[PDB]
């Protein structure tokens, strides 16, 4: 939801040549057509296909998107899926990769010139390929989390039309993120996990 | 900081065929380079001609930008208008017309018919030369305010560089808009108008 992410795991020696070669196609992408109707086309089986998901799956789904400030429901992205083109992706492309921040983690068996050459390796590439250009910091924007009201109770209900089961998901939302409430919480959670189970 | 705004205000005579011919120009606009030069320097002279407002001014504005949830600044707009380029304009404008929202107010010397024969003119011509799109109601994300805690106590301080005198702005954040916060707001400034002039 805030940008693409790219992980490289495994062993240090050929990693960088393979890296390079990845963001060389992130920057040089040529879209088949085929492929791009084949993989739509997958796409659209998926987000079709999600109606067949586990009930509590699907309390999980709806409880993110009831919390999260700005979610995107599988029926608007199945709605606006018919709208996608080949020209209008073709100009996203360079669209997205002309603005543009990173937030790398390199932990490994490399040293810190050899992280730093890899870095610079990805940021070279980028803006001689891509053009990229960094971003307004004003632009970094977080969502937040729905706050809900003192003694207030909210239920959101709908159908499992595949399995005939039925799923529920209880959330009770608490102030923050500090250190008192986290242990707080996860010391009445680990006294009620065996009885809850049981 | 929603979307644009159009007001056609006077004799009825031929107000649709001027508001055609203004649909028809936003909907089939052609781009002069001199004149796109020229506008977007004047822009630049605009943005750098607030340093020259009141302090007042400046007041209401800083606490506008504080109190409104997303705001750009001056400062922010005359240097991402170094990066505003013909071919991004040109990109822009179907970008922005091609998925659209109206919400109109006709008051007058109008009927029910002629009302709906006019905004069925708008539409038809909006998706006619624009392709427009019904924009999904998720997307109709309205701004917040920031929610002061209670017995809090901010201070921002700026300075005036062209007048000798100084501005201040207090604001006393009270509840969210219901009945009788606001005959009681209404009412106490009613109260304080006189004796605060005096």
């Amino acid at each position: 939801i805030y940008g693409m992410y790219l992980s490289v795991k495994g062993y240090n020696d050929k990693q960088p040549i393979l890296l390079k070669k990845i963001i060389e196609k992130m920057a040089t992408f040529e879209i088949d057509e085929k492929r791009f109707e084949i993989i739509k086309e997958a796409y659209m089986r998926s987000l079709n296909n999600f109606r067949a998901e586990q009930p509590h799956q699907h309390a999980m789904y709806y409880l993110r998107l009831l919390m999260t400030e700005v979610a995107w429901t599988k029926d608007e992205l199945k709605e606006a899926l018919d709208d996608v083109t080949l020209p209008r992706l073709k100009a996203f492309i360079p669209q997205l990769l002309s603005r543009l921040h990173i937030e790398a983690l390199l932990h490994g068996n490399i040293t810190k010139q050899a992280a730093l050459g890899i870095m610079q390796m990805v940021e070279d590439t980028l803006i001689e390929h891509a053009h990229t250009k960094p971003l307004l910091p004003s632009q970094l924007v977080r969502y937040r989390e729905v706050q809900l009201p003192d003694r207030g109770w909210f239920v959101y209900q709908q159908r499992n039309e595949v399995h005939n089961n039925s799923g529920i998901e209880i959330y009770y939302q608490t102030d923050m993120q500090s250190t008192s409430e986290n242990m707080f919480l996860e010391l009445f959670a680990q006294i009620i996990s065996e009885p809850a189970f049981n």
